[PDB]
């Protein structure tokens, strides 16, 4: 027989109630069919993968497109699901019309210190703006907002993104004010990051996070995004991770989880579901195995664990494939395949610990 679909199965929500929500990224138009079938038996939290973005949700000033977002939370509402909320600030597509000055000039280009000053409490003004709109428009549904997304540099220190050449780091202890002034004392806020796992990048969003809890800036929680691979990152450094921001007093919440058959760049990547071998898979479901098992032993320091997709047919990791293969390639990180059909992995986390 073959493997049963993810709408035959054991619920996984069920399965962690005890422990932590079991979220999934979505697109509006997954909320129907099938995909509306498994999220309603396997997941009790939601994020959108891209509808709540600043680029999608305000592409130019003034100009608001609800639609998508508003789906998305009104699919929540009436399934009793925790709803993050992706993202308020981040240097990744946002709107060109935020760093002009009023001229129409780019703000990074500026040269005079007191123009630079003026741009920086323009840029600030738009920024709280955004914030204040979108938090009044949705905190009622909203459990946990990644108030600022990758603002930690990989090679250390900060993102030097235009948030960070125009406003320092003030960017962030605006957004998180901002978040919380209009977001009441309940908004939970989250900053957000990736390769949380590698010490030196952990240790530079401890000491931000540290240093802006110590000026008083309301910092809720760390979103480990977990975008990981077959061997990497240890179960060790990521245990580490968690227990570092647990010190602080900080929740821990798993919020783009996905795990890619190949290493970092995914050369090598197979072209097709059926040439990927059974190994393979099995390897993917020992993993998962080690990963949720350490999440249960940690889960008084976790509240949510969601993954970045429902099932392998629509995830990013294809794209990412593709770059490093010439322009052909797939992957398959999830627990449910590219037919809905429940893989090795979906055994290995459900079973009893
Ligand atoms: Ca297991």
């Amino acid at each position: 027989n073959d493997q049963p679909f993810a709408w035959q199965v054991a619920s996984l929500s069920e399965r962690y109630q005890e422990q932590f929500d079991i979220g999934a990224a979505v697109e509006p138009y997954q909320l129907e069919g099938r995909q509306a079938q498994i999220l309603k038996h396997h997941y009790n939290s939601l994020v959108a993968e891209n509808a709540m973005k600043p680029e999608s949700l305000q592409p130019r000033e003034g100009e608001w497109n609800w639609e998508g977002a508003d789906k998305i939370v009104e699919f929540a509402r009436k399934h009793n699901m925790e709803l993050r909320f992706h993202t308020l600030v981040w240097h990744s597509q946002v709107p060109e019309w935020f760093f002009i000055d009023e001229d129409g000039n780019r703000m990074v280009d500026e040269t005079d210190p007191d123009k630079r000053e003026a741009n920086k409490q323009l840029l600030l003004e738009r920024m709280e703006n955004h914030i204040k709109t979108v938090v009044e428009r949705y905190k009622d549904d909203v459990t946990s907002w990644d108030v600022v997304n990758e603002v930690i540099d990989d090679g250390g220190g900060l993102r030097e993104s235009e948030w960070y050449q125009i406003t320092g780091t003030d960017y962030i202890k605006v957004a998180f004010e901002t978040a919380r002034k209009y977001g009441g004392e309940e908004a939970k806020l989250y900053i957000n990051d990736y390769n949380t796992e590698v010490p030196s990048k952990r240790d530079d969003l401890y000491n931000l996070v540290k240093d802006l809890l110590e000026q008083g800036v309301p910092i809720d929680g760390v979103g480990h995004q977990s975008h990981i691979q077959i061997g990497w990152p240890s179960i060790e450094d990521t245990r580490a991770s968690f227990e570092k921001f647990t010190s602080l007093g900080l929740d821990n919440q798993v919020t783009e989880l996905d795990m890619s058959l190949y290493g970092w760049p995914p050369t090598g990547a197979y072209t097709s579901y059926d040439d990927i071998p059974a190994e393979l898979l099995q390897a993917q479901a020992d993993r998962y195995d080690q990963l949720f098992e350490l999440y249960e032993e940690l889960a008084a320091d976790i509240s949510s664990v969601t993954f970045w997709g429902i099932a392998d047919n629509h995830q990013w990791l294809d794209g990412r494939a593709r770059e490093y293969n010439n322009g052909v390639g797939i992957d398959a990180p999830f627990v449910f395949d590219h037919n809905y059909r429940v893989k090795p992995a979906y055994w290995r986390i459900i079973d009893l610990e």
